[PDB]
RNA sequence: AAGGGGACCAGCCUAAACCGUCCGGCUUGUCCGGGCGGGGUCGUGGGGCCCUCGGACCGAAUCCCCAGCCUAGCCGAAG
């Protein structure tokens, strides 16, 4: 069973990673402990949506630097 | 059972893509979900979206009217 880690987990994976676990481990441990969520298509895109936002919002912060950098230093 | 001969005769609505819209969620958005409306319904495959061309017939199983029919009856020849 594929799930999306919501946390870093020992020898499983880092947050946002999609890994294969036994259906039982997910159903009766991971899911009700909020440590992960099932790797369905509905929230697969919802995952990608925020990787994308985090991607954009990061590079906007870098663009602000180079604008501020080229202004000063020159 | 197919086939042949007859009785009767009729074909339709959706799901999904895509658009809209109201709400809900916090994992903040080009988000996810639930409603609702639009769209679409096919096997020669059909539909969706993007270009080019073209701009009235058909009609209900629903509703309305009516005829007819039913639920009482009546006239009816000649010792
Ligand atoms: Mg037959
Ligand atoms: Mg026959
Ligand atoms: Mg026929
Ligand atoms: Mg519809
Ligand atoms: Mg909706
Ligand atoms: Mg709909
Ligand atoms: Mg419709
Ligand atoms: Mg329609
Ligand atoms: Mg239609
Ligand atoms: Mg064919
Ligand atoms: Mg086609
Ligand atoms: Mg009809
Ligand atoms: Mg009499
Ligand atoms: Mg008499």
């Amino acid at each position: 069973m594929k799930v999306i880690l919501l946390e870093p987990l020992e020898n499983l994976g880092d947050v946002g990673q999609v890994v294969d676990v036994k259906p039982g481990y997910a159903r009766n441990y991971l899911l009700p402990r909020g440590l992960a969520v099932l790797a369905t298509e509905s929230n697969l895109k919802a995952l990608e949506a925020r990787i994308r936002a985090q991607a954009k919002r990061l590079a906007e912060r870098k663009a602000e630097a180079e604008r501020l950098k080229e202004i000063l230093e020159n």
